[PDB]
């Protein structure tokens, strides 16, 4: 039975399901100085979040490591493909669900719908009266997507159907969509009023969404941000706020989550939501299964289900 | 110039555009008790919300009664039809709004979301971790539709870019439509596990969704209500909370508004708005409008916009 490593917190469905084909070792946080001699023959880790380098580098006999997660910026891919380890992630079976909180998170921002539950809560509806009327409403907007793979897509697919215009953009088009491609994200910004953020966290996307893509998307603009923290330029968001550069954000990323800048908790027209795109019971248990078969097909066929493009590995053994 | 009562608050949209032909009257309650000698020869009424029979009956040239919003069970009818005055109501142009409201309680109610950004608001991502999980999800259920007018519609078309299975109840079925017809409340409620309630505050639907529905609906069950609070029997909704014999409930109507049951308020798997489904300024000036359009109408060409089933009236100048 090969050894999988499991460092610091995971969906106990994993933990559950290990045992079908492994032997779990477990170590309370993802740090190098838990890990013991004994630990040296781990073949495996199953992980949610951050993979340090150096507890990675602690095992000689990693082959596999298998991030919970669509997003597997944790996991140093570049410093993994170097030693020959295959990194896989969790794609397809978050899609819908990731999908629906976007929606969800762009009307509760539009139309202010948990700050009107607050209120009703708060025992105000009795006295003041109606909840004010929401300044924004998704009648009659333009959506451009920054990104637009398996996600996006059916974010898109969604949007249709509430009758708004559909733009996007992403480094080469898509052919045989209806959607308006833009070549540049500040000219898509100029050209719609709601931009919702659904890419990865890499190199290319680092604070993107700046103060000149804000100030294109104009005096009317919402930002939407289900992707990653590090695409935003928090800091350029806050000012664009504050100054009404734009009207209005829902955020569910953060650059160094859990923390939010206090300045976004003070404003009256964001949303704020801490990482819950898919974080429902139905579709976190699909994600761990999909974290254990593939660790599961990569031992017993030496192919896994769903690695990473940067590391398109199959099982050496001797 | 015809003279335009206006019983207690209304948009003020209203109250800048009724000049434009109008005089306007203004009580600051919908009571008879207000009107004086000088306002009996008043033409119309614009109002939100109750018009009670014995105000109605302080006017005997009343020719018209405007209702602000597409709902108008505060307006007595019968009796207004027996004195030959039109009623008119603002149907579609609030018609996407309440749709994309009734989406956004329904994804708050599953996944939790104001309660997931109270627990960022309030520290506790920061000293605790993790939301937890929602129970529940959009994934993999059946919507069934009471009610599938304008708005129903509406929800419908949404629904179908979610991927979720569509059924409908109505009195008569609707020919050309792909989703299932149910005959019955019951057992349609049998059939799917998630019911959103969007008909007329009439006779015919008071109390329609009771116990026995909330039974059939089931221990997954989810209510969603953007209709009449006088559809649901809250008392029976209470118990089945309590009980677990349904899984949660969304709610944007109550039977005595604005006051809401305390029992309510305790539930952790209940989402409640203070009745926002067209909350916007957006949609809430096209209504105003609408009002105001129709009250033009009528006294310009003696056929009003949008006049209720019950009243097709033309007008006879007196
Ligand atoms: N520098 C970039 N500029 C513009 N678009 C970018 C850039 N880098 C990537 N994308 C797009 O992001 C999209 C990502 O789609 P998928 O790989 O299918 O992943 P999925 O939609 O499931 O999730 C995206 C992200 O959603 C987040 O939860 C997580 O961090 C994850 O990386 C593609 O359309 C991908 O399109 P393309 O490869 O650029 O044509
Ligand atoms: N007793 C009943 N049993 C079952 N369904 C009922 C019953 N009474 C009415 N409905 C349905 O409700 C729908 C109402 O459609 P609309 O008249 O076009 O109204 P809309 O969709 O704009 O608004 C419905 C209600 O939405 C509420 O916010 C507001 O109070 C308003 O009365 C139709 O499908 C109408 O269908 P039908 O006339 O019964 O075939
Ligand atoms: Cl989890
Ligand atoms: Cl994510
Ligand atoms: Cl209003």
């Amino acid at each position: 039975r090969p050894r999988i490593l499991v460092p610091g917190k995971i969906n106990p469905r994993v933990l559950e399901r290990l045992p079908e084909m492994f032997e779990t070792v477990r170590i309370e946080r993802a740090d190098a100085a838990l890990v013991t001699a004994d630990m040296r023959d781990v073949s495996g880790i199953a992980v949610s979040g951050k993979l340090p380098v150096p507890l990675m580098d602690a095992f000689p006999s990693l082959e596999i490591v298998a991030n919970f997660g669509v997003g597997y910026d944790g996991v140093d891919v570049s410093r993994a493909a170097a030693r020959g380890i295959v990194v896989t992630n969790t794609p397809d079976v978050l899609t819908e669900e990731v999908a629906d909180t976007a929606i969800g998170l762009l009307l509760n921002t539009l139309r202010l719908l948990p700050q009107a539950e607050q209120w009703l809560r708060q025992g105000r509806w009795v006295r003041e009266g109606a909840f004010p009327l929401s300044p924004l409403s998704l009648r009659g907007r333009t959506v451009g997507l920054f990104g637009l793979g398996r996600i996006g897509l059916a974010i898109a697919r969604r949007l249709e159907a509430f009758g708004v215009s559909i733009a996007y953009h992403t480094r080469t088009p898509r052919e045989g969509l209806g959607f308006t491609y833009h070549p540049t994200l500040v000219g898509m910004a100029e050209a719609v009023d709601t931009l919702i953020v659904i890419v990865p966290g890499t190199a290319s996307t680092l604070k993107a969404v700046n103060a000149d893509v804000l100030s294109a998307l104009g005096p009317k603009g919402v930002l939407i941000n289900v992707g990653r923290g590090s695409t935003v330029d928090e800091a350029a968001l806050v000012t664009a706020l504050q100054n009404g550069t734009i009207a209005g954000a829902g955020l569910d990323v953060f650059e160094n989550e859990p923390n939010v800048p206090e300045a976004l908790l003070s404003f009256p027209n964001v949303s704020l939501l801490p990482h819950v795109a898919s974080a429902s019971v139905v579709t976190r248990n699909a994600m761990s299964d999909l974290v254990v078969d593939n660790l599961k097909a990569w031992f017993s066929t030496g192919e896994a289900l769903t690695p990473v493009a940067e590391t398109p590995f199959r099982r050496r053994a001797i």
